């Protein structure tokens, strides 16, 4: 059925809320026993936000390999991506161990440090050229390039050096800085404009390792940036654009990763952005 048409018949009847727990009930549950050891209590920001066992980002660290941070591969559009809760003071080492270790050229992030008056995140890139941060757990070292700051969004060059073997890498940091503190944004024109850029910079592409997406929990905005993005890909690759299902595509990925959109505002904003992306991405 064209999402179009079951958008509009879902708005006329005002069912949001309805299939959303219908998703919440049919979704995957599988064991989180790692993220739940005593040791790891103060590696996870929120107690009932868990990677699972099968999918989490193993650090190669001999210690303690533990991150809250999921991979999430999507077979059919053949797209990959790391989504991972926003760093704690503890874990921005960590953070960067991952981007090192798993080859990604880009870090995206949905939320400011902070939001509602209260942290959502650690600030864990550095602000001034001359002002460079030093992981010492990891033996990393970052290092502000450029920074392009736009209405909605600021783009941001780094550079990520192994202080173990001085090999460096160019990260570029994709900061979506307007989602508003409560509800979605009104027209998806802004977060669809952002994606465009995402892709355009070549981080979502197979010659890197996955982009990290992120936001505070990372399930809620970084659910949304993953679904559009997968979605309007398989309107690209199918002879039946028709044949895409929305809700088919979001089960799947949350069998692996918990959570993802986590309220019916968000449903409707994600059926929104693909639906206005569909006419543009048909030529
Ligand atoms: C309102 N912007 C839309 S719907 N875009 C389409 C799109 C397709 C796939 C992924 C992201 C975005 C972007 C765009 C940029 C420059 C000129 N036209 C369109």
């Amino acid at each position: 059925m064209e999402m179009e048409k079951e958008f509009e018949q879902i708005d006329k009847s005002g069912s949001w809320a309805a299939i959303y727990q219908d998703i919440r009930h049919e979704a995957s549950d599988f064991p989180s026993r790692v993220a739940k050891l005593p040791k790891n209590k103060n590696r996870n920001r929120y107690r009932d936000v868990s990677p699972f066992d099968h999918s989490r980002i193993k650090l190669h660290q001999e210690d303690n390999d533990y991150i809250n941070a999921s991979l999430i591969k999507m077979e059919e559009a053949q797209r990959s991506y790391i989504l991972t809760q926003g760093p704690l003071p503890n874990t921005v080492g960590h953070f960067w161990e991952m981007v090192w270790e798993q080859k990604s050229r880009g870090v995206v992030m949905l939320n400011r440090v902070m939001e509602k008056g209260s942290l959502k995140c650690a600030q864990y890139w550095p602000q001034k050229e001359e002002k460079e941060m030093i992981f010492e757990d990891t033996n990393l070292k970052l290092t502000l390039i450029s920074e392009d700051i736009k209405s909605y969004y600021t783009v941001r060059q780094l550079e990520l050096e192994n202080l173990t073997t001085q090999e460096t890498r160019e990260i570029l940091h994709f900061h979506y800085t307007t989602w508003p503190d409560f509800g979605v944004p009104e027209s998806p024109a802004s977060f669809l404009n952002f994606l465009f850029k995402v892709r355009e910079s070549g981080s979502l592409s197979p010659e890197h390792g996955p982009v990290v997406v992120h936001c505070s929990a990372g399930i809620g905005r970084s659910g949304t940036f993953c679904l559009a993005d997968t979605c309007l890909l398989l309107m690209d690759k199918r002879k039946d654009p028709s044949s895409v299902d929305i809700k088919k595509v979001l089960l799947e990925m949350r069998k692996f990763r918990m959570g993802l959109i986590q309220t019916a505002d968000q449903l409707r904003f994600s059926y929104l952005a693909v639906i206005e992306g569909a006419k543009f991405i048909m030529g």
